[PDB]
Order: C-alpha cells, then sequence, then structure tokens
C-alpha cells in the first residue's frame, strides 16, 4: 500500500521540495502507457512522465540498448570520440531540416539552451536575448533568465539584457487591428519597443514552437516566418526550443519543419532522452565554424557521453521505423476529437488546442467570459487521479487551468479511449 509509513517519514525529512506537492502514492513500476502503484493500481499516464516518454515506459528496445552499452562502452573523457556519439550526431544532422548540420550532445533541455544561447552570444559579439513572456527554457541561469512563465521572482536579477515580448495567443488575444487579432501587428509593436529599449546588443530570440508551461499555445499560421525575418533583420540568431515539441509529438519529426521555417539553432532534450538525460543543440556548418573560430567552449561530464548517445540514436529508430511521427496525428485526431466531444457535453472546457500528441484543454467558468475557472480545474485533476488517470493542469494569470495532455506516441486505441472516458467521468463528479 501507498501508506508505507516509513517511506513517508523518509520522504518529509530527506526530500527537498521543488515546486508542487508530491503525489499522494508510491510508484512501484511502470510499463508503456502505465505506471503502477504500491497496490498495483495501472494509472494511465497522460503526460508521458514528465513531458518526455515518447515511446512510453521501459521500452524493450531502450532497455536492450541501455543495458548493452552499460555493460560495453559507458562514460568517456570528453575528448574521446565513439561511434554512438558520431550516429547520433550524424542521424540528427540527416532528420532536422537542411541548414542544421552539426550537434552537440548533452543531457538536460536547460543545458541545451545554456549551450545554444551561449553560442549566439558568442557568433553575434551580443549578448541580449529575448523569450515569450510565458515561456519555459529550464531552471538554470540564461534558461531561466528567458524564462517567463515562472520562477523570475525572489532569487535576484536575471541575467543582464534579458527581454520578453508577448506570444501570439489566438484563444485570448489582446492585440486588434480592422476589428481583428493582428498577431503579425503585435509582433511588429513589440519588436518595436525591444529596439527601443535595447543598447544595440541583440543577440537572438528563444522560442518554443508550441509554448508547454504557458498553457499549450500554439504559434498561428505565418508567425514563426514572421519571428525569422524579425531576427534576420537585426542580425540576431533564432533559437528553436523543441524540448516538448520535438522527435514527433506534434505529428512531424520537429515542430520546426510544418512552418517550415529553420531555426539558427534548435535544441532537444525531453524527447529526445524519452526519459533519460539525453540533449542536444544542432546548428548549421556556418555557425558552428564561426564558433569555433572564436573559442567556442561547451564541456561537461557527459558531453558525447556514449551511453545517453546510443540511447537517443535506438529511440529515433524506432521513431523512424515505427511510424510514431504518423501514430502522433492519428492518435493525436483520435484524442482531439473526444476531447472536443466531451466540450460538446461540459460547457466548461473552454479550448480544444495544441497539434498531434500535445494538446491543451483550458478550464473556464463561462465560455463567453473566458473567465478562468478557480478551482475547479484543480478539481478535475484530483478526480483523474483517483479515476487512475494521470494528469497535468498549467495555472498562469489572466488564463484558466489548462490540462497539458501528452500520452506515448506508442499510446494505443484502447488507451486514449481509456484516458477519455476517466476524464468525462472526473468532470462530471468534479462540478
Ligand atoms: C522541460 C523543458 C525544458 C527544461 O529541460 P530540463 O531537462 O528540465 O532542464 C526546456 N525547454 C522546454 C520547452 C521544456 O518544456
Ligand atoms: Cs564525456
Ligand atoms: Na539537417
Amino acid at each position: 500500500l501507498n501508506d508505507d509509513a516509513t517511506f513517508w517519514r523518509n520522504a518529509r525529512h530527506h526530500l527537498v521540495r521543488y515546486g508542487g506537492t508530491f503525489e499522494p502514492m508510491i510508484i512501484e513500476r511502470a510499463k508503456g502507457s502505465f505506471v503502477y502503484d504500491a497496490d498495483g493500481r495501472a494509472i494511465l499516464d497522460f503526460t508521458s512522465g514528465q513531458m518526455s516518454a515518447v515511446l512510453g515506459h521501459c521500452h524493450p528496445e531502450i532497455v536492450s540498448v541501455i543495458g548493452e552499452y552499460a555493460g560495453k562502452l559507458d562514460h568517456l573523457f570528453s575528448e574521446m570520440l565513439s561511434r554512438p556519439v558520431v550516429d547520433l550526431a550524424t542521424r540528427l544532422a540527416n532528420i532536422t531540416p537542411p541548414g542544421l548540420d552539426r550537434a552537440l550532445l548533452l543531457s538536460t533541455g536547460a543545458e541545451s539552451n545554456e549551450a545554444a544561447i551561449r553560442m549566439a552570444k558568442l557568433v553575434t559579439g551580443k549578448y541580449e536575448i529575448v523569450g515569450f513572456a510565458q515561456s519555459w527554457h529550464g531552471m538554470t541561469g540564461a534558461a531561466a533568465s528567458a524564462t517567463y512563465s515562472a520562477g523570475r521572482k525572489g532569487v535576484g536579477p536575471a541575467a543582464v539584457g534579458s527581454f520578453a515580448i508577448p506570444a501570439p495567443f489566438t484563444y485570448r488575444p489582446r492585440f486588434e487591428r480592422n476589428g481583428a487579432y493582428d498577431y503579425l501587428a503585435e509582433l511588429d509593436y513589440a519588436f518595436d519597443l525591444i529596439d527601443r529599449q535595447s543598447s544595440g546588443n541583440l543577440a537572438a530570440f528563444i522560442a518554443e514552437p508550441i509554448l508547454s508551461s504557458g498553457g499549450i499555445i500554439e504559434l498561428p499560421d505565418g508567425y514563426m516566418a514572421a519571428l525569422k525575418r524579425k531576427c534576420e533583420a537585426r542580425g540576431m540568431l533564432l533559437i528553436l526550443d523543441e524540448a516538448q515539441t520535438g522527435v514527433g509529438r506534434t505529428g512531424t519529426m520537429f515542430a520546426c519543419q510544418r512552418d517550415g521555417v529553420t531555426p539558427d539553432i534548435l535544441t532537444l532534450s525531453k524527447t529526445l532522452g524519452a526519459g533519460l538525460p539525453l540533449a542536444a543543440i544542432v546548428t548549421s556548418a556556418a555557425i558552428e565554424e564561426r564558433a569555433h573560430e572564436l573559442g567556442y567552449l561547451f564541456y561537461t561530464t557527459h558531453v558525447s557521453d556514449p551511453l545517453p548517445a546510443a540511447v537517443g540514436l535506438r529511440v529515433l529508430d524506432v521513431v523512424q521505423r515505427d511510424g510514431l511521427v504518423a501514430r502522433a496525428n492519428v492518435m493525436g485526431d483520435r484524442l482531439r476529437r473526444g476531447l472536443l466531444d466531451l466540450m460538446e457535453r461540459f460547457d466548461c472546457i473552454g479550448d480544444v488546442r495544441g497539434r498531434g500528441l500535445l494538446l491543451g484543454v483550458e478550464i473556464v467558468k463561462d465560455r463567453r467570459t473566458k473567465e478562468p475557472a478557480d478551482g475547479l480545474g484543480a478539481k478535475i485533476t484530483r478526480e483523474c487521479m483517483n479515476l487512475g488517470l494521470s494528469m497535468n493542469i498549467v495555472q498562469l494569470p489572466g488564463m484558466g487551468g489548462v490540462f497539458r495532455i501528452a500520452p506515448p506516441l506508442t499510446v494505443s486505441e484502447d488507451e486514449i479511449d481509456l484516458g477519455l472516458s476517466l476524464l468525462g467521468q472526473a468532470i462530471e463528479r468534479a462540478l
């Protein structure tokens, strides 16, 4: 049972709390689309762990590659190359858009964004970084300085030159022109303000193609292209953080492929490691050559470690051959349809958005007022867990609570249906 007195005693006495509250269960195993508590109760994992397990839990091919390299080639001095590293870097060059040629293999998402930001500052000779007002790029210094959805208070100044602009959000538009939401004009207006504040040192703009922590805000048609042009006109690099959108989750191998806009640097992490700590940045040959000429440094314990690289390569092999990018579209559309059906039934569902298997459901009190539903969102989430459905709701000011729904790309039709059913029941009893 989950009530193990000594487990909870040790947890309270010895864990640093780091945000939120801990779930009241003891997870003892995980397999595929489910995690199991100490009573053996299966819980449907509708967030793929921490928005990361694209192949689901304990996929046999990952188990196989992990054990193989753990016993054969594990960790190396960072100046020593090995085949998993060169193969993964080569695969990444080959599956990312033309213009992204060279990779750096790291461990975490914040870390990949730090490497990208450092590279942009170095090759531009500048230091100001612009991100979105509802962004999430990680907890470490430069990534946190460009993170606006949370965490900026109580911990002193952010990095010098940190700026944000509003993200285009079609469900809660606040910039009108000719009686309609003109998000491109909003983007111009924002950059004019950036330009006036800048010391003339804009190095890069960093962006998630779909803002996850910020409420599953998808950049609308033509926005990314317009953003890239704002960067080009200012000699800024565009860094796209695909920690959650990359590796097929949104229905294309990388979300940047949907808009056809190729960033100067692409960062990958959560979905690349599929649960394991592996991350990466990919950039063009021209930018990498210039960074090298200027002495680029990003040396870490695990940079180019063969075991993580071997895992990432197996993850890409599985996604490609089992056609998991396509599954994200088919299971994603099945899930979306089911969510829209719930929306037909429940007035509290104000919006269903997102792409592929990265969907968002926003809870409101009034669909006309779009008034956030205080407490209802939390209620629904608690009822889901009681029903055996693991969910996550994110709450930002001026917005209703948003469920972030991201099941493994290996999720079955019956599992999508089970989730939709448990969600409807949870709403029914939360009301
Ligand atoms: C998870 C996340 C990060 C941070 O990755 P960590 O491994 O937590 O440092 C970076 N970018 C996005 C968009 C993420 O959601
Ligand atoms: Cs290493
Ligand atoms: Na490429």
